[PDB]
C-alpha cells in the first residue's frame, strides 16, 4: 500500500486561514512560526524572540495554563480582532490564531444544541438519531451536504444519515472503500476529533525553521487545525467537485465508529465557536451510538442465553445428551435459534444429525475433511464459506454462513450452523493517484450470509464447552 | 407526611410573577405581584393583546417556551398544563455569556465521553455546577432503594459543612417530592424566608380546579422544607434531578449561606450538565453489569456442563475442589446449602445444619413464586442474627415442584460505619451533626446479573429433578 505511508502529521506547513507560532515552555521563546504569522499578530514576533506583555497580552494566562492540567488554551485576543486556540507538544506550546468570527450569537447554538441533547436522550431509533444530528450540523454550519458516515469491519463506509441545500449529489445508502480515508487518517482522527478545509486551492504556508531548534526534530502538528492537509485527498476532493470539507469524528469506545461529514460546492468557512457546536453534536451522538449498541447487544446475550439454558437444562436431564439439542420440536427450534442459524448438523464420527435447511450430508462430509485442514483452535465462521471454500458455492443458497466448532480432542465430531446466502445490492459510488468518477457503481453481493453478531458466536463458544465437557 | 401534596399549593415564590391563559389568549390565573413585574394591569378575564413567537410555540411539538424581554430585562418562559399555558416571568440575570457556558459544557461532555471512573465523573460534574451557579457547596446525592441518599460528591467555598459521605433519611426527600422531581427536573429556592405571593382566583374557569404547578419553576415550596432549610443554616437553595432510564437516580444539590438567586441560562446549562453526567452513569453502570453477566455466565456454563457430564447431577456443583468455588462464585456467595429433602449439603462458611433446617422451616411460611433474596435477613427473621457473621445475606431457592428440597446461598455481615449527620430514627430535625453507627447483620447487596445467575440455575435443577 502507497496509500498508508504519507506522513500527513509533519507536513511543515498550515492552511491560509488562520497562523501557527511555537513557543519553547521555558522562557516562552519563538522557536518556529508559519511565514504569514506576520499578517495576523500584525507585530515582529519572530525566531529568538522572547514573548511578553507588549508582545502577547494574554501571556500570563497562557503561562498559567501550561502549569495546569487543562489540555488546550483558548483566549478572545479582542485588541487585534482574533482567537487564539494553543495545545502542548512535548516540551513546545503550539499555538494557533484565526480571525475572530463575526455574527454568531452563542445563545442560539445552545438552544439548538439543548434540543439535541434532549432529544437523543428520549431514546429514539439509531437512525433517526443519526439524521437529526446530520440535520443540526447541517443548520449551523451551512454546508451544501452534511452526511453521517459509518465504517463496518473492512474500513469501508456506508453513507447512513444526510443533508443538502441539494446542490452537490446525494451519497445517501453509497459505501466508499476503506482507501478513501487510509489507516494513518483513521488514527489521527480518532485522536483529533475535527479538521476543516475552508478552501480546496489554498496555497501552502510554510513553517519555518523546518526542524526545531530546541527539539531538533519535524513540528508534530498532529492537534494542529491549521494543519495543511495531504496533496491526495485535495485531489479526491476536486475529483468529487468539493471545495470545501469539515469532518468530525464520531468515537465510541475509543473506536472511531464514522464521521460527521460536510461539504461545499464553493470555498466555505465556519467559526470556532460553530465547529466547537459540531464536535459537542459529535459526542452527544457517540454517546447515544453507544447505548443504543450497548441496550440492543445487551438484549441480544439475555435472549441467547435463555436459550442456552435451555440447551444445557435438557442435555443434563435427559437419558442421551444429544437429545437435549435433537430431542423435540422446541430444542431443534433452540439448537439453531442459539446463533439465529436456519440450519445445524451435528456429527459425531459417522453419525450425522442434520436440522433445519443444511446442505446433503455428502456436502457436509467434504466441508468436515476442510474444516480439519484448518487451525481452529476457538471455532471458525465466516458470512462469505465460499470465498475460503470455492466448492462450497455449489451450496450457497443453504450455507454462505456456517459456524463449524469442533466438539471433542480426538477429530470427527463437530456441531456447524449454516446460514443461506443473502443477495443484497451495493451501491459504491466508485470501484475496488485517487480516482476521478464518483458515479454509483452497482454489485450483487453473491455467496454472502448475513453476518455473525459478537454475542452470537460467544453463545456457540460456550456451548461447545458444555458439550466437549460432556463428551469427556 | 407523604400525605401533604406539594405540586398544587397555590403560590409563587418573590423572584418571578405567574400568568395562567386559556386558544382565545385570556388570563384566567395571576400571582398577586404580576402587575409589579410585567408593568401592566392584564386583569382577570382580559384577552392578551400587544400592548398588554408564543402563538407559533403553542401551536408546535416543543414542550417549553423562552423569549428574552431585553426592553424590560425580563425571562420570560412558558409551559402547558392541558388547555392551560403556565407562563412564568423572572428579571434576567445580567452580564451571563452563552459562549461560556457552551465552552464549560462542550468539555465537560468531552471529558465524560473519554470513559474516565464514575467517582472521577461525579466531581468534575459537581465541580463545573459549582463553577457556573456560584453556590457555598454543591453536593452530588445517590439514591439507594430505601430512598435514603448518600452523598457521593461535594464542590464548595467552604462556606458550608461537608456533607461528603454522609447519607440522609429518605424522609428528607418524600414520595410525592420524590415523583414531581422525576418529571419536573429543576427547582430553585433562591430566598428561604420569601412571603408566599397568592394566585388569583384559588379556582381557574377553564379547568374549575385548583392549578396544578408540577412544572412551574416558581411553585411556592413545603413550610416544612423551609423550616429543615433554616435548621440546617441555608439561605438558598438550586436542585436539579439525575434521571437515568426514566428512574431518579439522584440529585445535583446546590445550598447557600446567605440568599443567592441564578439566571434561567445557567440552570439550564444544570440541566444539561446532570444528563451529560446521566449517560455517563447509565454507560458505567451498563458496561459494569455487562462484564458481570459473561463472568457469571462462564461459571453457570461450567456448573451446567459438570451438572450434565457427572453420573449423579448433585456433584456438578460440590463435586470437587473447583465445582464448590464455581457454585458459590455463581452469585459471588461465601456459602452454600444444597437440601435434598434429609440430605444436606453445606458449601464454604454457612450456618449449622440445625439453623438452616429452622431457616428452610420459615421459608417454607413465605411463599417464593421466584427466589427469595436479602441483605438484612435478621431484620426478616430475628432469630438468623445469631448466625449473622456468616449468613446476613441469603439466596434461598426452592430446587423442585415437590417441596423440601433446596439450594441457598450465604453472605456475611460487613459491618460498615454510616455517618447520617442527623438522627434519622411531623416536624424537622435541628441537628445534622455526624450521627455515626455501626450497622449490623447485613452483607453486601445482591446485584441483579446476581439474582438473574441465581433464576437460571434453578430453572436448570428443577429440570433435571424432572
Ligand atoms: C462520501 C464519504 C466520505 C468519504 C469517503 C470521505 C473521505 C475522506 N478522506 C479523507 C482524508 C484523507 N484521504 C486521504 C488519502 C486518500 N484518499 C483516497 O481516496 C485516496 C486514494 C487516498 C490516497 C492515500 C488522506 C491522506 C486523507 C487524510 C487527509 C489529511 O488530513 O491529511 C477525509 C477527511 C477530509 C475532511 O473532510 O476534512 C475524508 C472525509 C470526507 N469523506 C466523506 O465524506
Ligand atoms: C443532604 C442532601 C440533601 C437532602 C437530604 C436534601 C433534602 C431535600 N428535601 C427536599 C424537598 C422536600 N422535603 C420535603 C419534606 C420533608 N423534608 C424533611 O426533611 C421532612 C421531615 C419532610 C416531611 C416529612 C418536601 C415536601 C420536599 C419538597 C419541597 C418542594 O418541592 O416544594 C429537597 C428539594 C428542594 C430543593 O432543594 O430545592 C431537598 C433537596 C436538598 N437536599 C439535599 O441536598
Amino acid at each position: 500500500d502507497s496509500c498508508g505511508a504519507e506522513p500527513i502529521h509533519i507536513p511543515g506547513a498550515i492552511q491560509e486561514h488562520g497562523a501557527l507560532l511555537v513557543l519553547s515552555a521555558r522562557e516562552f521563546s519563538v522557536v518556529q512560526a508559519s511565514d504569514n504569522l506576520a499578517n495576523y499578530i500584525g507585530v515582529d514576533l519572530p525566531i529568538g524572540a522572547v514573548a511578553t506583555e507588549a508582545n502577547l497580552p494574554f501571556i500570563s494566562v497562557l503561562s498559567a495554563w501550561y502549569s495546569g492540567e487543562e489540555s488546550n488554551f483558548r483566549y478572545a485576543w479582542a485588541e487585534k480582532k482574533l482567537d487564539v486556540s494553543a495545545h502542548r507538544s512535548g516540551t513546545l506550546v503550539i499555538l494557533e490564531v484565526e480571525k475572530a468570527g463575526v455574527g454568531e450569537s452563542a445563545e442560539k447554538l445552545m438552544g439548538e444544541l439543548t434540543s439535541l441533547a434532549k432529544y437523543l436522550n428520549s431514546a429514539p431509533s439509531l437512525e433517526d438519531a443519526l439524521f437529526r444530528t446530520a440535520q443540526l450540523v447541517s443548520s449551523i454550519s451551512g454546508h451544501d451536504r452534511t452526511l453521517i458516515y459509518d465504517f463496518g469491519l473492512d474500513w469501508s463506509g456506508h453513507v447512513v444519515a444526510e443533508a443538502g441545500s441539494g446542490a452537490l449529489p446525494s451519497y445517501l445508502g453509497l459505501r466508499f472503500p476503506a482507501g478513501d480515508i487510509p489507516p494513518q487518517a483513521r488514527q489521527l482522527y480518532t485522536i483529533n476529533r475535527l479538521r476543516m478545509i475552508p478552501d480546496v486551492d489554498y496555497k501552502p504556508v510554510p513553517i519555518r525553521p523546518e526542524v526545531n531548534a530546541e527539539t531538533g526534530a519535524v513540528l508534530d502538528m498532529s492537534f494542529s487545525q491549521l494543519r495543511s492537509v495531504s496533496p491526495v485527498h485535495l485531489e479526491y476532493m476536486r475529483n468529487m467537485g468539493t471545495a470545501a470539507s469539515m469532518s468530525v469524528s464520531i468515537v465510541v469506545n475509543g473506536a472511531l465508529w464514522g464521521l460527521i461529514a460536510c461539504h461545499h460546492a464553493t470555498p466555505h468557512s465556519v467559526s470556532l465557536a460553530v465547529r466547537e457546536a459540531c464536535d459537542f453534536a459529535a459526542q452527544l451522538l457517540s454517546m447515544r451510538i453507544a447505548m443504543e449498541q450497548s441496550s440492543q447487544d445487551a438484549s441480544r446475550r439475555v435472549e441467547l442465553g435463555h436459550i442456552q439454558a435451555r440447551l444445557l437444562k435438557g442435555m443434563a436431564a435427559a437419558e442421551k445428551w444429544v437429545d437435549g439439542l435433537l430431542g423435540g420440536e422446541g430444542e431443534r427450534e433452540d439448537l439453531l435459534k442459539q446463533v439465529g442459524a436456519d440450519g445445524a448438523a451435528l456429527v459425531l464420527g459417522d453419525d450425522y444429525e442434520l436440522v433445519g435447511n443444511t446442505p446433503s450430508r455428502e456436502q457436509v462430509e467434504e466441508l468436515i475433511l476442510w474444516l480439519g485442514e484448518r487451525e481452529i483452535a476457538d471455532v471458525f465462521a465466516t458470512d462469505n464459506l465460499a470465498g475460503n471454500y470455492p466448492t462450497a458455492a455449489a451450496y450457497a443458497s443453504v450455507a454462505s454462513g456456517i459456524i463449524a466448532m469442533r466438539v471433542s480432542e480426538l477429530h470427527g465430531s463437530w456441531l456447524i450452523w449454516f446460514r443461506p446466502e443473502v443477495i443484497k445490492t451495493v451501491r459504491w459510488g466508485g470501484d475496488p493517484h485517487p480516482r476521478k468518477s464518483f458515479e454509483i457503481w452497482k454489485e450483487q453481493l453473491r455467496n454472502t450470509s448475513f453476518p455473525w453478531s459478537e454475542p452470537e458466536l460467544a453463545a456457540a463458544r460456550e456451548l461447545r464447552g458444555a458439550i466437549i465437557g460432556i463428551v469427556l
